[PDB]
């Protein structure tokens, strides 16, 4: 019969109050004989009624796919509230229930350190600026680079790695030509994480 | 019917001539009515006959599982030879063929840099020694730490990350208490990779 998938908000949407985090409940393999789909949403077991369900959409494999979106409150998600999607369909023996929440566990604030290019690499035409983020929990995190208000997008970040103390770490490598680095330009590593003050911090390098 | 899975050698076994890399051809879901399994092995399409097939082994879901192991030559694997496992069974319409080789692509030698703890972290009771390995291809790689001939095992390494030039990088973080680091002890980052001389290099820190 039908199958339900429940997806969390985009991590960056949970960390910036300016943005609207949403949870998305997707039902696939809805038949033509049983096309009616009913969604019920609960927040910590309390039924809520402000969800937005889109009209069914027929797929190329002859099934219907229907989606329901519930906006979530910034503080609710961060405070660990649980979001239950309940899907009812005539072709089902009983309704399907899916629950989702923010990654659970005691939060731990990242420590952010920047490291300049080593001497050996300062013989190359391009040098690595490194941002070390360690000791954070949970693993949800965003890292960007900037200089003079404008973003520096020639960077790559490792996934979070589980450390031996149960927290996470990662590294972010921004590559700039010596041209800008030897002029003394300030480059900034920006880190977003729930456990930071305002979920934000930045460390500069020069 | 039956299914075949073909697994490569352990990466570290391919980089040390002392060791014996092996490719392993696993056949699952062999029935009781058709228990006979025949393996044929080819190296670049040439049939070879030195493989070691283990006796069938009945599983808890009422099927047989049978495994064939072919030793591979250090230089053959590194030189991109292709290993074909061919499985024949009466319950099959036609034999199943699986081919495997070393990750393909032009090799690129890693650059290894070590970075000492930043000043900010030197206020903590434990400091991070960092080993940056960048510019390597393919992504198969091994990284360890040592000091005075003995291994330093309190470390974590990020997975390889695909860089913007199509090569890979990673970082390895060894955590030691200031006790050993302030005594001036030499810690060594050891990197194994096909494209290094003897597939090995090391960079020390102090
Ligand atoms: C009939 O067709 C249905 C529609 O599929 C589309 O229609 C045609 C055109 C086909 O060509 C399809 O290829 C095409 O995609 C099928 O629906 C799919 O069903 C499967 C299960 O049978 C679902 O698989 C599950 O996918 C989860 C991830 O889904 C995200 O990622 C997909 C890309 O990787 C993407 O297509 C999805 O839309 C969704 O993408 C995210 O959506 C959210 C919310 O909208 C966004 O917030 C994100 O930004 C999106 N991110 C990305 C990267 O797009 C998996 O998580 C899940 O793995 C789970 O199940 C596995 C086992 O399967 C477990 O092991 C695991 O632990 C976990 O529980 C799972 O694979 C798929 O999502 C459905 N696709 C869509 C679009 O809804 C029908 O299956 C098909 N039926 C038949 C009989 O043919
Ligand atoms: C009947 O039972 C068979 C035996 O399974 C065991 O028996 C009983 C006790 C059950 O309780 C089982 O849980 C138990 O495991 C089943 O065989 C299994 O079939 C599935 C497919 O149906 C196979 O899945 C495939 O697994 C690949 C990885 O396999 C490695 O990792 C497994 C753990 O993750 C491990 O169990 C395997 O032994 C193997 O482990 C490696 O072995 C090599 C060589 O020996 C070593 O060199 C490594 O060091 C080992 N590494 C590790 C970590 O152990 C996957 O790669 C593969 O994903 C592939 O297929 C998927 C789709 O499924 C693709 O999407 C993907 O792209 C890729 O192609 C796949 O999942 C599984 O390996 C089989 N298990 C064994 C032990 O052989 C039967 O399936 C089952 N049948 C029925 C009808 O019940
Ligand atoms: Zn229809
Ligand atoms: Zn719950
Ligand atoms: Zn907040
Ligand atoms: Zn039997
Ligand atoms: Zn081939
Ligand atoms: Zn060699």
């Amino acid at each position: 019969g039908p199958s339900v998938f429940l997806f969390p908000p985009k991590p960056k949407d949970t960390l910036m109050i300016s943005r609207t985090p949403e949870v998305t409940c997707v039902v696939v393999d809805v038949s033509h004989e049983d096309p009616e789909v009913k969604f019920n949403w609960y927040v910590d077991g309390v039924e809520v009624h402000n969800a937005k369900t889109k009209p069914r959409e027929e797929q190329y494999n002859s099934t219907y796919r229907v989606v329901s979106v519930l906006t979530v409150l910034h503080q609710d998600w961060l405070n660990g509230k649980e979001y239950k999607c309940k899907v009812s369909n005539k072709a089902l023996p009983a309704p399907i229930e899916k629950t989702i929440s923010k990654a659970k566990g005691q939060p731990r604030e990242p420590q952010v350190y920047t490291d300049p290019p080593s001497r050996e690499e300062m013989t190359k035409n391009q040098v690595s600026l490194t941002c070390e983020v360690k000791g954070f929990y949970p693993s949800d995190i965003a890292v960007e680079w900037e200089s003079n208000g404008q973003p520096e997008n020639n960077y790559k970040t490792t996934p979070p790695v589980l450390d031996s103390d149960g927290s996470f770490f990662l590294y972010s490598k921004l590559t700039v030509d010596k041209s800008r680095w030897q002029q003394g330009n300030v480059f900034s590593c920006s880190v977003m994480h729930e456990a930071l003050h305002n979920h934000y911090t930045q460390k500069s390098l020069s």
